[PDB]
């Protein structure tokens, strides 16, 4: 035994441990198949009256949001509206030009949500709301300082108002928040009128003259907008025209929505059933919240670091299982928890002295973007060599050759389970509906915005597989597009705006 | 307001301009009436004397031309002549055998006029009649090859020929050119003897001894050939022996013919009257020169669709507005203006920002064939829906489901403007000469040419209701029998050959 | 027996052979994989140098012209050129302005080629080329005026020239005739070269200013126009990025190339095969004559219908006997044959008294064209009963309602037969080349221009079916799109005169 | 000329353009020289007395700040004290435990500096300091939260405040800020004292109970920092023991300062050269504007796009040409000017039809971070093709192949202009002060912070080789070493708020 030999038997330990991992994270199709099955039929509860001793702020299983849009544009609405969108990493105010020929100009102004807003308890909801009012007086001031110089006088401004948090909404205009998530610690806007603490707070900057019209989710700005675009109006002769189903987020959290039967909604009061099914209203968008699928974990394929990031970093423990397996906050906060726990079983960073001599920033909780993940993964061989220290160097955290290829082994065994996890709900959901047979041909399209799956180099196609594995098999996957919604919840909040 | 909500408040809007095209385009029997008194008062000075600074060139009111028939066929003709039949879309070659029991047989080639006459001014006469003299010679070589190879010994051939545009005739053999409408330039030949320029080409190509024996239009042919075939000679005990009065074309343009007291008419010089009534030729064909009819317009229901063409598009502005209302070169043209319009006003073709981006085979004048409204009009319910889908994507127009509803009640709008205004002709001839009433009893046939009337599926019967509706009245319509001169041109002019 | 169960009894007969006719005309899959080994058999033998006692004018098999091409446009090409398009049923000139971003700006001119160049045998190369170099002018004096006024002088006008022929090509600029088809019967140009004899009418008509650059075929010439435009070059996160494999045409006539390995063309010269590989030129565009696939027809589903079309009533007996079963002209003209032998067995045309009393159009030879079995095969219930009527009438074949029905069944047999036969070609394309497997992914694009496949109601999803039928499973289908080159010749042509 | 052959001849075209701003990018030793010349020629003028018309806020030339610090420390300096450090993207509080042996352990919280203080002129100094004094509560809230709830009683706490901005600088407690630099606006806090705006904000947002002890530069932060860390207390017959001379800083801007003799500083009153010199403070520590070297351009290699960002994008145009040529602010915005230029010349973005069409965010400028460079530079093989995609694609612009490889010339030639260009001051401190020859023996230190030169994959190395170049010369590069002052900033404004 040289140093070479007795350095390969340490390195064959390393890999086993990161073998190991690889393992627990993928998703097996006989699981992928119990979680499409359980998604169906936490759908079904998630439309059902409440029993007792249940609410909004705390539920568990997959709740529904009844949005009131009801109904899908067709690209010949035009007009010039107002859209905010708060919730993620960011805010951004747009001014969104219609044109009626299924596209749009837009125009954009956008920031990062200060830190002073989401790092402690004793923000209030005057903190959150004051940041964007003020945003919106600098996107006035660039795109249209002759309305904010006229104002109070000039009138109105129709602003769509996009808010990334599940909403107990009563009507376009308007609902309640019902908790915060991803990020946010705002206790006393919790059960408050977010439409009511964004307008009051537009007027005490000087906007009299901007009016909210519209409240809406991302994933139906998302569906909206997607609806708007491209044509879905070609000729009967070419052979196949699709259909709009399903609006996704796969962004800082993930979320979707999509179309459903008004008469199947069993918790919606019947009265306003009534109402509405006599005006033709057969369908409503229903946000899914996929992010809280499972919460209780009878079905996902949870591991030790799953459970860390649930129970000790993330904002709010007990909900949104689902999104801190998928989304982009936590595909970067469990790579982060992988490898502390190797640096502590002495495997990958055997040059420290225990946790506390490890670089700040890797002991500190979500330092680790899933901005550098992207890169880490597809990175090949020279890549892997050169820029996968460069990409950890940024996170202060030097590591040696053969280091580096078993974090992209992790890296790519994270995304992966992401990704084909993040599959169970459009499976789901299409096969609920049976978006597949309802009409004898006819594609189903999936407007899908937020950039993981704009830019992770790896979900357009990682969904695409997973789907063809799931109860769709390779026949739904024939039926089924994954397109990128990329300007989503701009247009699709000025729709719902236009709409009102 | 959903999405539904709102494109249906578009689809309002398109409606009404729709609804107020339609009853822009409705005649009513107000209007009926003023153009069947109208058209006789033009029609009593179209026989008069010109006034001082009038020529037959640039004439305008509604000029009657005296063709030297005097008289009408009974069926028994017999013998075999050659026809040609100039100035549709296309000219046809016929060699007709006339049997003397009503029938005849024909044998026929046909081919298109080359648009290398029909889109240059600077087509000379030369390259019309050098063509007609080589398609005849192409006839000779299918039918008469022998007479072709024995030529210049073998002869005479005998030839009508049928030359669809306003002749100054002067006898039965020649006239000259008043002006070219219809689709031709050729200024050339304006003023010049018709039959000197085509005899004069049969000679170039080799064909001497096909001599042009009588000069015609197609509305005098039609009537000879109506007249010659049914039978008009049942018994008296039958109860009603009905006789030709009106010939019709409803083809390119429109026109037609009529028998007329040679007494009557004033312009035509007294020694020719005179001459003519010694010898029993109380009567004369004379053509009405239909398409000019109200040229001036002082009663037509003209709106801006007929101006423009009218006056943009056509071959020959301020002439032919008759025409321009009622022919097939116009029915086509008028919704081809009318889809434009519309996009202009946002209504239709919504999809497209904004005239530059249509089909080009849209904006060019003259695409859309009256052949394709004919499609339009007749299709019920299953075939509005796929079929004039079909339709217009040949002139690579694709539309929506209620874009195509709103086509086709433009389209019946257009084909009954025309078919009440056809029957003002009719009505007005019928009533100046006492058609009904000359006698006790017999019927009134009109003999219709033209693939407008013989295949637009609506002429026949709107021609019979509106005949109702002017001022013949229902017992007007009921001795008016609209048949089809099916053989009409041909067989007229080898009559008018073998009359000489 | 009432007279109504003596009339059906009646139309079981005719049943019967409408469903025995629709059954031989059906071409089931243990067909469609003869055909396609069989057609990838000719395809190799296509290439191989010729055996003693052949020649091009008359080979039969499956003839391959190696187009001297060597390569693909990737959307950047710019610069404007002439293009000329000659052999369907018309002559297009174009004016196209390559911008350099997938796109183009297109003027056009078009003419019907006259019947004067079809009809007869004695026609010359002086009446076909005069012809083009006429239209030329014409073109000219609309689009580019100053060129034409400023010639000699101004110069020199690029030209590129698709010539819808077999084309013995020797380089881009050049090759001749090798037989004509398709409705052409100028015997003196076989042989000669056709851009000479383009090149020297366009001197004699006054443009010596115009040179010819590229002589090409219409397959090629779709292909690279499909190749300039769309995109193909998308990231490489989006997941999956296409490539142009296979051109096609489906007009008149039908055919398509490819692209092909320049080693496996063992009959070009090897001298030239090295000058090429040396280069990188290592493939050609390669024009399979589709047409003339199985032209000794050991496997295509013939019957009598066919036998008739190709002895007696083409212009080139024998040959090109794929195109017989599949393209426009024949789609055409076997509805006619049908008729007029059901007419003789007495169970359509019942009323009349033999086939001397048809209508004349039914009993001639093409009159029936595949824009009227277009309209008889898309009409649903309504058009059936009123519009099939129509469609026949204009054949002035006037027929009775159980008549229509049986007619349609017979229209949508033969445009199956067709459709499923076109997709022999392209799984015999893709499986040669392997099309699908030579790389692990990236779609398949197959870019078809012709009236048929734009504008049949029916052929965009019967080829996709079809396809998947064929040897390429549905599995290949999923690879393969099947797109539309609408502005295909004209475009291409221009990059061929660019290429030079 | 195949499509590949003319698409090579636009490779080449492309390539011309980016090998001439490549060349043009490149610094040669003859310049390195003239420059080195003149930056000690500035840096005496830099010292000298101004002349009638000159001032601080508007001087040109290379300033000098003699701020107050006179010595250095060794590492035995122990104490705890607070340290706050503005001016990048971000602000950094810190808690340093100096520990007396070379060591210190830091406690740190960090924000980026909020849009809202960077893009408005009118923006207030209540805004920034408002914002320093809250982010200093919180500070105080997560490390010392019972200073804060014992204040107003519990106190003193000393922080040292390092404010990255030319500060006219009477003593080490306080000085005036000279003008504004690297993006902030804030006129009204020019002219005014820097302490006094941030120590009134403390007591604002109460903590009356923290004072600002001492006012400092980010460049004597580093080299106090750089100075107490390590040993430079080696044993004597080690051979040779080292000395700190320069500081720098390379981050959004590039400044540096080193040790100069104090009766060398004639700007500075000779009453107080006296006053230091008699208590044996014979050096002081003295801020060289780097960034301002050469303002007036006489020898930096400028190119039209530097002249652009000066002239047009920058804050403070006229001021601080070297930083834009140097620093990472200006590394990112050169690219994106020569990508938006090749645009213009239709090299690289060839697809778009023009500037109005590019991505919203290639020309918004300073929105190409420095980040994107480092990994675009480092990109080997792999790396390249598939990374520098996923680089761009963040940006919203996707590239081809070839366009990826010309990109990387561009940025690697951007660097090196750069790193050659940052090489001028160290050579030109070290020349004249002679510390290369002041000792006989004794290796000398360059003690630089900021995150180009820290991460940065290619700084260290071509700083190396630049200094060697240099009119150091390879003898010159043998004494000098360049190390990182990670911690730099904060432990040095710690050690001036020691010394007071
Ligand atoms: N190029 C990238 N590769 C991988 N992950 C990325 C990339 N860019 C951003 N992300 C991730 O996306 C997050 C931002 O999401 P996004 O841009 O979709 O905003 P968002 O719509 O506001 O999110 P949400 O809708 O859930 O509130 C970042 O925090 C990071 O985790
Ligand atoms: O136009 C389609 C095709 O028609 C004929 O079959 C020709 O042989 C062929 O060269 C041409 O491409
Ligand atoms: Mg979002
Ligand atoms: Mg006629
Ligand atoms: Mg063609
Ligand atoms: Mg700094």
């Amino acid at each position: 035994m040289s140093f070479d030999d007795l350095h390969k038997a340490t390195e064959r330990a390393v890999i086993q441990a990161v073998d190991q991992i690889c393992d627990d994270f993928e998703v097996t199709p006989e699981k992928l198949d119990e979680l499409t099955a359980y998604f169906i039929e936490q759908m079904e509860k998630g439309l059902a009256p409440p029993k007792e001793g249940h609410t909004l702020a705390s539920d568990k299983g997959l709740p529904m949001i009844p949005a009131f849009v009801t109904g899908s544009p067709n690209g010949t609405e035009r007009g010039v509206l107002l859209a905010a969108d708060l919730g993620g990493t960011n805010f951004r105010i747009c001014s969104v030009n219609l044109h009626g020929d299924h596209t749009f100009s837009m125009e954009q102004m956008k920031s990062k949500i200060p830190d002073d807003l989401l790092d402690d308890e004793n923000v209030t909801s005057d903190d959150l709301f004051g940041f964007l009012a003020r945003r919106t007086l600098a996107f006035m001031k660039k795109y249209h300082p002759d309305e904010l110089a006229k104002g109070k006088d000039a009138k109105p401004m129709k602003l769509g108002f996009t808010f990334s948090y599940p909403v107990d909404q009563t009507s376009l205009n308007s609902g309640t928040l019902i908790r915060w998530t991803k990020g946010f610690r705002i206790a006393d806007t919790v059960g408050k009128d977010v439409v009511q603490l964004y307008q009051e707070q537009l007027s005490a900057q000087g906007m009299p003259m901007i009016k909210v019209v519209a409240l809406t989710n991302d994933t139906v700005g998302t569906y909206l907008s997607h609806c708007y675009t491209s044509d879905n109006t070609d000729s009967m002769t070419s052979g196949e025209i699709s259909e709009p189903v399903i609006g996704c987020i796969f962004g800082t959290g993930t979320n979707g929505c999509y179309m459903e039967e008004i008469n199947k909604i069993t918790k919606l009061p019947q009265e306003l059933r009534d109402k509405l099914i006599k005006e033709g209203k057969t369908h409503m968008i229903i946000n899914v919240e996929w992010g809280s699928f499972d919460n209780e974990l009878k079905h996902l394929p949870t591991t030790k670091y799953d459970v860390v990031i649930d129970q000790k970093l993330s904002t709010n423990p007990g909900f949104h299982l689902f999104e801190k397996r998928v989304s982009g906050m936590f595909l970067g906060e469990v790579l982060r928890n992988i490898l502390v726990d190797l640096h502590s079983q002495g495997l990958l960073l055997q040059q420290y002295r225990s946790k506390e001599q490890l670089p700040r920033h890797l002991t500190t909780p979500f330092q680790l973007s899933s901005e550098v993940l992207s890169h880490i993964e597809i990175d090949d061989s020279t890549g892997l060599r050169e820029t996968e220290l460069s990409l950890l160097q940024s996170l202060r955290l030097p590591t040696t050759p053969t280091e580096r290829v078993q974090i992209q082994k992790l890296v790519r065994a994270i995304s992966r389970r992401s990704a084909y996890l993040a599959a169970v709900p459009l499976a789901a959901i299409l096969i609920k509906t049976n978006a597949l047979n309802k009409r004898y041909h006819g594609e189903v399209e999936i407007g899908c915005d937020g950039s993981v799956v704009e830019y992770y180099p790896g979900f357009r196609s990682m969904l695409r597989h997973a789907l063809a594995l799931s109860p769709l098999g390779a026949e739904g996957e024939r039926k089924v597009h994954l397109k990128i919604a990329k300007d989503g919840s701009g247009v699709g909040a000025a729709l719902c705006a236009l709409v009102a």
